[PDB]
């Protein structure tokens, strides 16, 4: 069997973002911005919930890229 949802939308998306970044931090919006309002720009949800994504694509929404040399 496959997952009921191979996509990520809710708290499970946030969990994955914490996992792939570790302590590096991440943004839900494509731009990082400098004003953490309750209204972010569009971003991760478009590719991982409204579409399907991969961890490599997901990591591009991280504050810094992969550190796994």
């Amino acid at each position: 069997a496959y997952r009921p949802s191979e996509t990520l939308c809710g708290g499970e998306l946030v969990d994955t973002l914490q996992f792939v970044c570790g302590d590096r931090g991440f943004y839900f919006s494509r731009p990082a911005s400098r004003v953490s309002r309750r209204s972010p720009q569009r971003g991760i949800v478009e590719e991982c919930c409204f579409r399907s994504c991969d961890l490599a694509l997901l990591e591009t929404y991280c504050a810094t890229p992969a550190k796994s040399e």
